[PDB]
């Protein structure tokens, strides 16, 4: 059964106006910001940017990848593709 999502989990991230995103859940560095209550915060693959984002915009990468993990047109997606499969929790700072 599910767990409670966990920094290194891979997903597909949704924000509005988006495809379906390859992204991870990042861990937050001590001294860094922290998400507000009830979000987690989300590393985009291929952009490398975050977004703090909750249960609802996340969907696991392994059940979704059929659906999402297909070649898109926007900056960064394909990528973002490379990343999720070939070295998801790589240093990309």
């Amino acid at each position: 059964m599910p767990h409670a999502f966990k920094p290194g989990d891979l997903v597909f991230a949704k924000m509005k106006g988006y495809p379906h995103w390859p992204a991870r859940i990042d861990d937050i560095a001590d001294g860094a910001v922290k998400p507000p209550p009830n979000k987690y915060p989300i590393f985009f693959f291929g952009t490398h940017e975050t977004a703090f984002l909750g249960p609802k915009d996340l969907f696991p990468y392994d059940k979704s990848k059929d659906k999402y993990g297909k070649p898109n047109k926007r900056k960064g997606f394909n990528e973002g593709l490379w990343e999720i499969q070939n070295n998801p929790h790589a240093s990309y700072s």
